[PDB]
């Protein structure tokens, strides 16, 4: 029933879901940048201790 | 002696490096699934346009 209202509704949810789906892989790939570069620092932190500490 | 302490300090970074490994790979499978999402998106829109055309 009413099927010229049906489409209406869902092509405006349609694009609303689009943006809502972009919104919610940047915030998971903000999370996830911040668990790499967490590692990256963990990484560097041990090089720049050997390079301190070892024997010359 | 023989730099043992220099020793486990690469095996911890080693360790580091499995690490960005392992995550690497967990992303990618949440890349793949927002990949379908998209795509499911896309096709509910397409059809919905080729359903509206097909009138016209």
């Amino acid at each position: 029933h009413m099927w010229v209202q049906r489409v209406k509704e869902k092509e405006a949810e349609l694009k609303e879901a689009e943006k809502e789906l972009h919104e919610k892989f940047d915030r998971l790939k903000k999370l996830h940048q911040d668990e790499k570069k967490k590692l990256e620092d963990k990484k560097k932190s041990l090089d720049d201790e050997v390079n301190a500490f070892k024997q010359r």
